[PDB]
């Protein structure tokens, strides 16, 4: 069907506001551990971003993030397909959107903590376990998870992603 | 009583809250004996400062005023009182523990401060530790020095209700 | 005399402020007389640098010209002067407490500056220390570095008066 | 015919600013032609960079792009070129000093480059290094890594005007 | 590949910014006897208006064309596909929208001068050398090219182009 | 039965009300069924141009003919656009009123010459109400303004301002 | 007797400018009388239209009715006249010249007119000319071919002064 | 000395333009006697016309009065005038050069005249020819055809830069 992959966020409009409210629903169903107060804080907060996924209409999942340009690198909070879909590629093509968008913003690192069983999705996707930027970059500004490992993926502006 | 938490502040754009500042600058004054009450007042008052306040029948008794870095990704706490005989209640940390939900909300998850060897216990038991994970890069030259005192550091987690 | 003290400058000027402001290129000129006078000028009536200026019976006889970075948490000494004659009187350093009093005010507790062979000894005398604690990436940037002088730094304790 | 130094970039009206930014972009692309004419096009069109422009009778003969990091006390140099029939004039050296010459105005004392193995003896001659005094921490997430090619600076004299 | 039609130009937004960079890019590739300087002034004329051929984001081509409703032509500018992408039918596509934009703007005329390494590209579109608009209509309207050969083509607003 | 003429059009500034824009749905339809080789999007298109006009023919309330037309006021000439009588009023006289008030209303708004275009099944009607195969006004003024047609026969009419057509 | 010329015509409303051109509508069907007074009425209160008025001692005596195609170039000659017991005075010719200076000085150097039988004289001493300069294409359908009258042509020089 | 270019005109309008007006009226009018004064002054501050005034250190010595026509698709050279003892230095030709990338921008891309028989060498320099591309349908009448005068022809290349 469809696919077409939008960044939304909620802004200093309706279609919008019901996707956001599928992205909340599609993170807290596929990350069962991230309370659903918590999730939902974020997803509609302005300073943070989503690229959804949609499939016909529908929410199928997303990469919820947060650009911190005055460091130069972007964290990345939540991520999930709908389980449904999953094993389609359709992660792939988010994070490669992801990476498209980024590179025509000019930031090209991305950090996140990844959990044991998510760890080797990002693997996949380029990220590496060698953290260049530096501590003083991120602590602070990065919603550590103690007991998850920190990864990082660098862009280059000039390979298309997309 | 009726207990009531409110942060409040001078904001440079009401009268209920004007006297609960002042009613704060008494309170810090008063169990803070060695911080200047000029200095006092002129931090409660300052627009960048916010208070939580705790409210005991329309009575100022206590409160965190604290200053939000969000630029630096952590907040000072710069003063804390409870009044005399509503100490040791649990009062202290029933603020602290709000203060955190708001910082929370507010996605601030640094606390900041510094202790003369009198409040460190106390701190400790808000889950302050001396070890210092947040850049001397980042927080010096904004958060009020005090040599003499040890500075003090809480992580909060965003995953957990404190209130 | 009759002295007084004001912190002028040029925004987006009085009559009174305009001849005051170069009666303070007068004095940082003659006073500095390797600076050029055309730099003087274009720091004094600069928007975002202010003076402090010293005026005596009508007439300007001394000024800290400074550059504040509050989002760097510093302030950056630019220009210092006692006209000849009224030096050795203390006008120095009335004029520094004032600037620092001014600062405790806006909780900008760090002076910056560099020191010649000829005025190090002033500024040892208003507390300035070569160790500086700022970290040197907050300031890098910002302010102008006179290779050959001496980086100064100056900590204010915002809870003594200074005036 | 008469030569002319514009340091210009994109804003928020100026029919020959924008005609020279295209002037700039297209000797940029020709002059380094590995380089996707896209992503220069994206750089020298980009807000937060400036380039000096070098004219030779109403028309772009070469320039500089750079990105100034004030708050990190260097400038990233981004792009140079001169065009093919005007070098080997010492035109790319006057270019390098009035840059050096805006910059000393500006309080930036240190520049940060990469340069491969076609580059690397003329920014040597301008007086670039490959001892790299500012620390990673400065400079990493900052400046567009380039795995590969060699990080050079070049450390300035300050100077009191007049 | 996501193909798109847009007819854009420089009214007197950045997307549409970086795209007649790209429209201009790709005239001065595949006519390397046009001075880059003057495509650019006439892509980014605000009389003009070119059609761009957008494949997956990035240009790819288009036809640069200026409006004469007075004189009831329109001038054919520039025309170029990228190398890449030639003999794919892009470039007769091309014609076939701006033929089909002109119906609904009631433009029934199109001139245009032709070397002869272009003839026959023109010719393919219904272009003809027999040029029935009057000479007082078009002599000092369109810029002539001595020695390139004026072609003509007339369009049938009852006949869908797309 | 009650006959009335109507200039009338796509105004683009004022909201051509409701009982335009049905006139114009009928006037389309009226031109789309007495002219079926030429397109219905085609004629949809012009007839609500804003620099189209059409002067209704209206009987009883409801649409029976008209001349659709355009106004070329700098080339100093006017196109004729779409004729047409519904079938069930045609060989009234009703075509040739049409015409005239149409050269009434040009000489008003100092007009004086009808190009049109007429294929062999038309050229007697444009004749009878005075159309000629012999264009005096020049090639260079027409050309690329009014809508070709090869294979039809290019017919001019010169209006006298001095005659009361109506 | 007073005599005034005045180029009034109906733009976009005065009553002594009204009642002047209902004074040259009857002068001019008067004096034309074989041209239906409706044609005269409605070319004299055209607004796209001006008549160059001949006005002695306060009534209307004559007139040229004339309409400026500035996009062609030229001028279109419609109506003249002057009232009968002025003719033979020289008037037609003031009003020509007064036209002539009046086109002189907006740029328009070219006068057309269809004449009839007995005024080709009066177009001819004017220095009008059979032989036609203007291009057919330029005035074709903008001036009205009247059949058996003859177009005539005159030619002005913007260095002459024709009044 | 200071050299400078302004293509002025009348506005249907500023002291120092109204004078540089005046100027080229008096130039124009001293280098061409046997042309009326008043003409000449008539065409300068006509507003459908405009003057490259050629201002050499505050004063005028020359210009070029043009008239666009972009109707029509050209501009009409009017009076070329360099005063006299700065002509034979190439004023003139700078002023030309200038003239053709004015209109470049404009997409006016020929220039007509009517020269005299001293002109003729000076536009033939400037790349004029006698061979008219232009339809005498689009100029006639627009330009006035001086008997003896050459009608002359400029192709401009949009191409080239010509100064
Ligand atoms: C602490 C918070 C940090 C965050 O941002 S969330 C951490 C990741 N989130 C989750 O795992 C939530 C639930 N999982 C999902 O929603 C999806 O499976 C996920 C991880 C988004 C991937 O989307 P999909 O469409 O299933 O992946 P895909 O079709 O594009 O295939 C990518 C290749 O990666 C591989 N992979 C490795 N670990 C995986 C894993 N844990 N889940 C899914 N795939 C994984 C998998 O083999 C797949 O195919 P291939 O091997 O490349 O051919
Ligand atoms: C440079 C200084 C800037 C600043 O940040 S202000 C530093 C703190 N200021 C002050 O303490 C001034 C006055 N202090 C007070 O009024 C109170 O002691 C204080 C610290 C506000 C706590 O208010 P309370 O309502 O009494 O707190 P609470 O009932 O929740 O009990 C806290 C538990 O911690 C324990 N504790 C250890 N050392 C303590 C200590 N020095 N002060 C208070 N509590 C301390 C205490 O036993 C109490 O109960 P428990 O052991 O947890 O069961
Ligand atoms: C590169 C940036 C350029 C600058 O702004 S740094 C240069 C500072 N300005 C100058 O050197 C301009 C000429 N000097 C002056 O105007 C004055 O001497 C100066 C330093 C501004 C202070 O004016 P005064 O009224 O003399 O200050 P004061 O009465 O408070 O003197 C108190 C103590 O200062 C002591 N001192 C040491 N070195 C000094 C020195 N180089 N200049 C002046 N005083 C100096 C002086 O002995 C006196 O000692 P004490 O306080 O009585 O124990
Ligand atoms: C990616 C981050 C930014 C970059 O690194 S962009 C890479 C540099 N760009 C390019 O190389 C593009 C193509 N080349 C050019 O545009 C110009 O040649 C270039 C490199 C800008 C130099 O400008 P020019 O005006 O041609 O040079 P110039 O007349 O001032 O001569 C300076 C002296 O340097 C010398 N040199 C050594 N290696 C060179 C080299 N690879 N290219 C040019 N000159 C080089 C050259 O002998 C000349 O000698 P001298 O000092 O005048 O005696
Ligand atoms: C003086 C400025 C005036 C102007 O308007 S610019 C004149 C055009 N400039 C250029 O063509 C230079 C570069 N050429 C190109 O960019 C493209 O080849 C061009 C001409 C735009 C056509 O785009 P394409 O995608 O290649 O065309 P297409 O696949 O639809 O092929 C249509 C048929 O055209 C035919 N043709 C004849 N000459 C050609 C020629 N020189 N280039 C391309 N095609 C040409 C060609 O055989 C092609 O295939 P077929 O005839 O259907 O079998
Ligand atoms: C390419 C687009 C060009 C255009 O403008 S559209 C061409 C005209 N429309 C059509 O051909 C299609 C449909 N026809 C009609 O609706 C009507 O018949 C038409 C042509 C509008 C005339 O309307 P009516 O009311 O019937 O005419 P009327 O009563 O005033 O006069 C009838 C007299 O005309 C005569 N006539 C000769 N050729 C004709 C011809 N080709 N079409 C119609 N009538 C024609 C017919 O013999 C009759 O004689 P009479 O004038 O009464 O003595
Ligand atoms: C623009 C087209 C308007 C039309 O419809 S035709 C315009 C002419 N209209 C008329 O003749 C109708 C009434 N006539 C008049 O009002 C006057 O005759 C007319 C033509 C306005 C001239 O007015 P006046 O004051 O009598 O002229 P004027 O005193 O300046 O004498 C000029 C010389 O014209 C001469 N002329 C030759 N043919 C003429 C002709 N057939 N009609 C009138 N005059 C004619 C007349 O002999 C007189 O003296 P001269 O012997 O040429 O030196
Ligand atoms: C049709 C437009 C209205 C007219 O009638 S324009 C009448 C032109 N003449 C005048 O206005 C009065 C007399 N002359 C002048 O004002 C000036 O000579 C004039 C024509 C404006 C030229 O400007 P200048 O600065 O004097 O001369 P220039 O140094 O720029 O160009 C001179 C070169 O052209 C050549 N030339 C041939 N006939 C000439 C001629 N009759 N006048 C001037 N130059 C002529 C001559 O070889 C000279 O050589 P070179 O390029 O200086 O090395």
């Amino acid at each position: 069907g469809i696919i077409e992959f939008h960044v939304i966020g909620n802004s200093l409009n309706r279609r919008v506001l019901l996707w956001l409210v599928g992205l909340q629903n599609v993170f807290s169903h596929q990350l069962p551990r991230m309370p659903k107060e918590y999730i939902a804080r974020l997803v509609f907060d302005p300073k943070h971003k989503t690229l959804a996924l949609i499939k016909d209409g529908r929410v199928i999942g997303g990469i919820c993030f947060r650009m911190f340009p005055t460091q130069g690198f972007t964290e990345i909070v939540f991520c999930a397909v709908t389980s449904n879909e999953q094993v389609k590629g359709y992660g792939t093509h988010l994070m490669n959107h992801l990476k498209e968008y980024h590179i025509k913003h000019n930031i090209l690192y991305f950090l996140t903590y990844a959990d044991e069983y998510a760890i080797g999705y990002f693997k996949k996707q380029g990220f590496s376990k060698d953290i260049k930027v530096p501590k003083s970059r991120y602590l602070g500004y990065i919603k550590d998870y103690e007991g998850a490992t920190l990864m990082e993926c660098e862009l280059n502006p000039r390979i298309p992603y997309t």
